């Protein structure tokens, strides 16, 4: 029905999701990391080979060391900005704090678990007990759990985040999937896109906001899958035109703002039956969100 569907349908037919996917990676935008590779910043960064470029990275406000692993996604035509970074690491808490104070964040979305193969993959950067609030001395922020909402593959948390010189507070919106391996895909379309919804309805999105800030353990494999998705999604509602949206193109210009974005050719065809199924949200069937709120048996 959509050429989305019909270019998919192809792909399924004469099995070349990973020559279509390695297309992408040697395509892909080439750009210097240099202050990634500084020797001050090493023991910043989760992986060797995962870096934020220069051009687009996230720099915190201090004038010790500006450095956090985490790139701005500015999707120009859409009209929609991410914050990609990567799980943080016991030493980077309270920059990841400062970065979604000091950039306006309204939203937090978490792809991973802190534990995923026997391995640490993100440190516990949030409190889980609302009485147990966390201090994080380096960059003079509180923060606070008020409540959490817990479904089956993913869960809600109001979080309370204080700049401590100030005082000033502002509620943090945590949105957490629960249930997607990592180097995998969602269990299903719908609970993806039930969660993206979940995140869409609570305004995190909006321009007034600053962007969201989207991780997984790299901040390139799960969350670049979420936000090619979501911009699929918006590009093809602004114009409301499916066959307006070139889902590898959009993905390349994501690309030019943070490496790697998509780790496997199966995230690639996730995404792609992600925005077909959306699609029939955007063009005017309401009912479909309640088909994945039931389907995903939340
Ligand atoms: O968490 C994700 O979805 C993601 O992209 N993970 C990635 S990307 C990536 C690694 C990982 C990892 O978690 O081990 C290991 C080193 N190579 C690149
Ligand atoms: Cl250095
Ligand atoms: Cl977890
Ligand atoms: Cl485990
Ligand atoms: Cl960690
Ligand atoms: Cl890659």
């Amino acid at each position: 029905s959509m050429e989305m569907e019909k270019e998919f349908e192809q792909i399924d037919k004469s099995g070349s999701w990973a020559a279509i996917y390695q297309d992408i990676r040697h395509e892909a935008s080439d750009f210097p990391c240099r202050v990634a590779k500084l020797p001050k910043n090493k023991n910043r960064n989760r992986y060797r080979d995962v870096s934020p470029f220069d051009h687009s990275r996230i720099k915190l406000h201090q004038e010790d060391n500006d450095y956090i692993n985490a790139s701005l996604i500015k999707m120009e035509e859409a009209q929609r900005s991410y914050i990609l970074t990567q799980g943080p690491l016991p030493n980077t808490c309270g920059h990841f704090w400062e970065m979604v104070w000091e950039q306006k964040s309204r939203g937090v979305v978490m792809l991973n678990r802190v534990m995923e193969k026997g391995s640490l993959k993100c440190a516990q950067y949030w409190p889980q007990k609302e009485e147990k609030e966390m201090i994080f001395e380096d960059t003079n922020l509180k923060l606070t759990l008020i409540s959490e909402d817990i479904k089956s593959y993913y869960t809600v948390r109001q979080l309370e985040l204080e700049n401590l010189t100030t005082q000033e507070t502002r509620e943090i919106l945590h949105f957490h999937y629960t249930a997607w391996p990592d180097f995998g895909v969602p269990e299903s379309p719908a609970s993806f896109l039930n969660f993206l919804f979940k995140v869409r309805e609570s305004g995190s999105l909006s321009p007034e906001h600053g962007p969201v800030v989207v991780h997984c353990s790299a901040g390139i494999g799960r969350s670049g899958t979420f936000c090619l998705a979501d911009t699929c999604l918006l590009l093809m509602d602004k114009r409301k035109d499916p066959s307006s949206v070139d889902i590898k193109k959009v993905l390349l210009e994501m690309r030019k703002f943070r490496m790697g974005l998509i780790q496997t050719a199966d995230q690639l065809r996730f995404s792609y039956l992600a925005v077909i199924e959306g699609a029939k949200f955007i063009m005017g069937d309401s009912s479909v969100q309640d088909q994945w709120k039931e389907l995903s048996h939340e």
